[PDB]
């Protein structure tokens, strides 16, 4: 129903990246990449990483992933 | 019809990042954030930042955006 706020887009969006490293799929370097990176995602939008949890509790994305959300999606524009 | 690998999802999420600054709605600070989280999103998953408009070729999600493919998403598990 969530029209996807900046806030909520960027709250599965460090979720992912923080599921990546919990089942430690990603290489080290990789690893490190995504919390700079998370820092400044954090940083951009303007919210506190532990506050996703917050974020994904208002928002109606719970009980899903972000993957399991592009899963959902399918478009072909075949022009 | 994806199940949304890793490349495809990064796509989609530096892609989203570069609409931000595109229209220029973030503010400059946050524009410089999105732009070192690019560098280790990219260096995370392996992949170039133009990469980008190949990988969000091949793959489905092709004329939508992140943002528009989490508004088609609802679930609201009330427990």
């Amino acid at each position: 129903m969530m029209s996807a706020s900046k806030e909520e887009i960027a709250a599965l969006i460090v979720n992912y990246f923080s599921s990546i490293v919990e089942k430690k799929e990603i290489s080290e370097d990789g690893a490190d990449s995504l919390n700079v990176a998370m820092d400044c995602i954090s940083e951009a939008f303007g919210f506190e990483r532990e506050a996703v949890s917050g974020i994904l509790g208002k928002s109606e994305f719970k009980g899903q992933h972000l993957a399991d959300i592009l899963n959902s999606a399918s478009r072909v524009p075949e022009s």
